[PDB]
């Protein structure tokens, strides 16, 4: 079956409004909330997550919809895997275990999902990482020929149902393998634990996960892009202090420098790159989780 | 097994240095080609050739790599597939039949084959007509959020081999019916005759031509746009009389006023709107005719 990748680490199924969130729990101190993106699950973690939890208590939770986390139906306006939706709900998970202000840090839709919760309940975090991400109104606005070109996954996946999900069930494998090595420094998947590997491609398999992943790659393209129109055109800044990380080969710094990016979006942010590609805390563990340690016990 | 649509037309393998094309000929007087695009073949014009064979020597032509031509072995540039090569393929495929100057239609990927031939070889052409496109220069100089969701297959099919290829096989005639009927005004496939989505249908079942679509649209992402790029900072511009026609629905409407862009393209230029989606000559055929001969003749 599925390895266990966080040895030492509790597993919770937390109930919310809204379905069970997956998480392992591991560590004490203050609690950290850990949250990957496509097409990854929580295991995404684990090379970083005991290093973490030598100092806070560290929850590594399956997105709404990924993972062994619990799928709410979708709608036409793709409302659950919103990132506005995905945080209030991730906000409710960690309620039920008594943490009402926690460290965030998130990579890719997690990283999303996190600078959506700083701009909508600032108040809930005390700080906060994004890994290897500009903000979705950003990467739209950029979306010339040759960005375009290389992240044509967010308008393929954001094409309306069924035409992405039909395409991706004829070989499912083929395509989880692919995005997790096109987006590696070396473009194959040298970085990745084949544990790890597996359970992505488990997750790919279930076509109704690929769906959700579909809706929020269409939520990414629909409302939040809306959302972060009003703030950026608003001027309403994440007011919670911030770490950006992204790879140097990795998809932020593709058309556009990101902590200039950041700095429109937030008023207190730090940041670095990492030599690596998309996947950071895979393919540079170790300088990931320095990172994260010296930024959140800061 | 695969319909008629030309009744009266004759059926010809034109032998060129690239491989053959395949052509419906039909009619008689001054030569017309007509050049159908993705993801369709020649049949595409069944409903508007008969009308411009009563004026016309009617060549229905499918491009290099589509339908029943041969397909070229592409390269790492894709250089067969890039609309300059098409272009200079099909001059020749005219040569063969002895036409050197001749008048031009073309829709979709041949409507890009067809201004890019009015650039290279002005004087191979009398009169150029182009429906639903802007040139490939603009699609890429216009992407934005609204343009990339909308004509998102220009950066996916772009993708390197074999990414697409896989992908399309994953369901190819869900992928070639769900392009035909997205892009009518109807939203689905009552525009069409059956015995033409037969057609389209069936060439897209061939791995090897899902192969070349991708190809073609990998010259669009790349060779194309640089060969475009050139002229428009050149300032040259078609000096053949050409008619743009554009679907009310389709696609050239959405990212531009296209008499406008072409205009910078063209030095005589008249177009119209049609009462359609993309697929001018299967959705509204009989305008779509009618602007045709009233133009060419
Ligand atoms: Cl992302
Ligand atoms: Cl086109």
């Amino acid at each position: 079956d599925l390895a266990d990748l966080f040895p030492g680490f509790g597993s919770e199924w937390i109930n919310t409004s809204s379905g069970r969130i997956f998480a392992r729990v591991g560590g004490d101190g203050p609690p950290l909330l850990l949250l990957h993106g496509f097409p990854q699950t929580h295991v995404m973690w684990h090379r970083v997550a005991p290093k973490l939890a030598e100092r806070f208590k560290v929850i590594v939770a399956d997105l709404p919809g990924y993972g062994w986390s619990d799928m709410p139906e979708s709608d036409e306006q793709h409302t659950p895997y919103t990132k506005r939706a995905m945080a209030k709900q991730l906000i409710e998970a960690m309620e039920q275990l008594g943490h009402v202000h926690f460290a965030l840090a998130g990579h890719d839709r997690g990283a999303r999902v996190s600078y959506r919760l700083a701009l909508d309940s600032p108040g809930r975090l005390s700080k906060l990482a994004v890994l290897d991400i500009l903000p979705t109104y950003e990467y739209w606005q950029r979306m010339n020929r040759a960005y375009a070109l290389k992240i044509y996954h967010w308008s393929f996946l954001a094409q309306p149902a069924p035409l992405p999900e039909n395409l991706l069930g004829g070989d499912p494998d083929f395509y989880v393998k692919a995005k997790l090595a096109s987006w590696t420094r070396a473009g194959d998947l040298s970085a990745f634990d084949p544990r790890a590997v597996e359970h992505y491609r488990i997750a790919f398999a279930d076509p109704m996960r690929r769906h959700v992943m579909c809706e929020d790659y269409r939520a990414g393209a629909y409302a939040d892009f809306e959302h972060d129109k009003i703030d950026v055109e608003a001027g309403n800044k994440i007011p919670v202090p911030m770490l950006a990380l992204w790879g140097a080969s990795g998809i932020a710094q593709s058309a556009a420098t990101p902590l200039d990016v950041w700095r429109k979006w937030a008023s207190d942010v730090q940041g670095a790159p990492i030599e690596s590609g998309h996947f950071l805390p895979e393919e540079a563990p170790d300088q990931t989780a320095e990172a994260l340690v010296r930024f959140f016990s800061a």
